[PDB]
């Protein structure tokens, strides 16, 4: 049911054959605790514009004869009656015992967004892609589609730099074309649901970055999603010098990267406020990382935090680093699954865990080597559960499921091998999240905007603007569709998400009233701003920082229903 809490986990297609990933396969998924599994990743084909597999062998061909498929201590065999093998066979086989766990195919990701740029160029290509998604979920027994386009933004040089040859020429239209993509997917998926007697889902994982969001002008697409997953992680990392939290929850005035900003933006709660402009809390999921980022040779800070470093952590502190040329030399990133950091702490008593009571996340600091790594533990899970309950969030998504921890069957005392430590992957944090989501009960239904309860007036209020970080210059066009002049002194109100701060109205007067996740802005015009019948007047002003949209628009205490 719609208001049930959700615990959504991303499954990595590439993990089962990789030492650093722990050889994690579908039978290692936390099936008793997740409500949804997002298979990562499918992509778009450059020549046909259809959904396509990345590692086809892993997805539908691997027989796992060289790997260990077992669950609850019982050997899992591939279902020999299915016309495919691979992860997809194991997913369908497990789902027979977990029929209420929804399976979605995630399309895109950091390295799989490239061909979205050309597929969105025309409506016929979007239609082909959307139809191919329907065919795919039917063929492979999926319950829905997750779109992970990184990113449909005009912000220059956002997304993967390998794709700038496609994204940079398209910046002005990306957001508009993405809105058409999501709407078309919803239309086709809903038709397939009716035809099949099944309730198929459409979701998206979306940016939490104020930098990316400055280039997003239309968040209407959110209304077409079953839920919207905020990527409230990768806030900080080895791409810059700011030794700060990967995935803080609450705004932290000591985050050195944002100390000059209007408010601290690199935390879940800022993105929550941003997206409340277009969605109720129960349709929003918090993103939770089961991986780390970090730095070495950290200068300054306190236990590293708020320090500086031009050298991301390497070596044993970076087992998930990329090998983008080859021969085992990994790009420094301080990137690890949580179980590996636990094992490092077993090995080194001076690698210690600390708690940030402002951001409500932990971190790990080696004071002799000056190594800082982000972390996630039972205390931060508990803080996240508290936030989910307090804010009425729909639940959480997790990147990525092989990073949770449990006891290692292959532990070897004294061994430094990646998969011979005390811990390997497991379900400790995921079970803790699941138990907490069960205990807090279903979400409340957020009430409709109050403007709908007001008496109607045939006035149209259109809110537009332009963003030049950190300044949003708004223009409101007010059209009088009644048969009488509206005298000057009229007022318009709107609810502005608390991701932004109203700064000034350029004409008339204004007031700001606290209203939950919003401030209600009331603009009162001057006596001279009469609105003749069938005419339009425009008023302007300035807002600091960005917001997904405005809500609850009123005019002279009535609901402006236009013409
Ligand atoms: C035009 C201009 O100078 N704009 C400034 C912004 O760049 C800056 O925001 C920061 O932008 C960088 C990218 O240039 C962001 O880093 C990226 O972060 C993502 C994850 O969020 C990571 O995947 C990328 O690898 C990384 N790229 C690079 C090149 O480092 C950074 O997170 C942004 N920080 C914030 C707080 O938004 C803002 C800062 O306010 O200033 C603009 O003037």
């Amino acid at each position: 049911s719609e208001l049930n809490r959700k615990l959504v986990g991303y499954f990595p297609e590439w993990a089962y054959s990789s030492e650093a990933q722990g050889y994690f396969n579908v039978t290692d998924l936390q099936w008793d605790s997740l409500t949804h599994i997002q298979y990562s990743f499918a992509m778009v084909d450059p020549s046909t514009n259809k959904i396509t597999l990345s590692n086809k062998h892993a997805a539908i061909e691997e027989d796992f004869s060289e790997f260990d498929l077992n669950y609850n201590g019982k050997k899992i065999e591939l279902d020999p009656s299915l016309p495919y093998k691979g992860h997809f066979n194991v997913l369908q086989t497990m789902k027979k015992n977990y029929p209420d766990v929804s399976l979605l195919i995630s399309v895109g990701g950091w390295t799989g967004t490239r061909c979205f740029y050309t597929m969105i160029d025309t409506d016929n290509r979007i239609n082909t892609f959307a139809d191919s998604c329907v065919d795919f979920i039917r063929k492979y027994g999926f319950d829905g589609v997750d779109i992970d386009f990184q990113y449909p933004s005009s912000t220059s040089q956002s997304g993967n730099p390998d794709d700038f040859d496609l994204s940079e020429p398209r910046r002005t239209k990306l957001n508009e074309r993405y809105n058409i993509l999501i709407k078309t997917l919803r239309e086709k998926i809903d038709m397939a649901s009716k035809e099949d007697g099944k309730e198929y889902l459409l979701t998206a994982a979306v940016t939490a970055s104020p930098w990316v969001l400055g280039g997003i002008s239309d968040n209407t697409y959110a209304k077409y999603l079953d839920f919207l997953s905020i990527m409230s992680y990768d806030y900080h990392g080895g791409w810059n010098e700011y030794v700060e939290h990967l995935a803080g929850i609450y705004p932290n005035k000591e985050d050195r990267e944002t100390v000059t900003q209007i408010m601290p933006t690199l935390c879940m709660d800022w993105a929550y406020r941003y997206y409340r402009g277009v969605l109720p809390a129960e349709k929003i999921l918090m993103g939770i990382p089961y991986y780390t980022r970090g730095w070495e040779n950290v200068q300054g800070g306190i236990n590293g935090l708020h320090g500086s470093s031009k050298t991301p952590a390497s070596g044993k502190y970076n087992i998930l680093g990329d090998d983008l040329n080859n021969d085992g030399v990994l790009e420094p990133a301080g990137a690890n699954p949580l179980w590996h950091v636990l094992n490092l702490m077993e090995q080194d008593p001076n690698l210690k865990v600390y708690w940030d009571e402002i951001s409500k996340v932990p971190y790990v600091w080696q004071n002799d080597k000056k190594v800082f790594v982000s972390f996630e533990n039972e205390k931060s899970i508990d803080a996240r559960l508290e936030y989910i309950q307090n804010k009425n969030l729909g639940g959480a998504l997790i990147w990525v499921m092989n990073g949770d921890y449990g006891l290692n069957p292959n532990y070897v005392e004294g061994s430094n091998k990646i998969n011979e430590g005390k811990y390997t992957f497991g379900d400790t944090l995921t079970k803790r999240l699941s138990q907490g989501l069960k205990k807090m009960g279903v979400c409340n239904k957020t009430p409709d905007d109050l403007n709908i309860s007001l008496e109607p007036i045939n006035v149209d209020v259109k809110f537009n603007g332009k963003y030049d970080h950190p300044n949003y210059t708004y223009s409101i066009d007010i059209t009088n569709y009644t048969d009488k002049e509206i005298k000057g002194g009229w007022n318009v109100s709107f609810d502005l998400p608390k991701s932004a701060v109203f700064k000034s109205s350029w004409g008339g007067t204004y007031s700001v009233t606290d209203n939950g996740d919003f401030n209600t802005i009331t603009l009162t015009s001057g006596a001279w701003q009469n609105i003749a019948p069938n005419s339009t007047i425009t008023v302007q002003g300035m807002i600091g920082l960005c917001f997904s949209g405005i809500r609850n628009v009123t005019f002279n205490g009535m609901n402006p229903i236009g013409n």
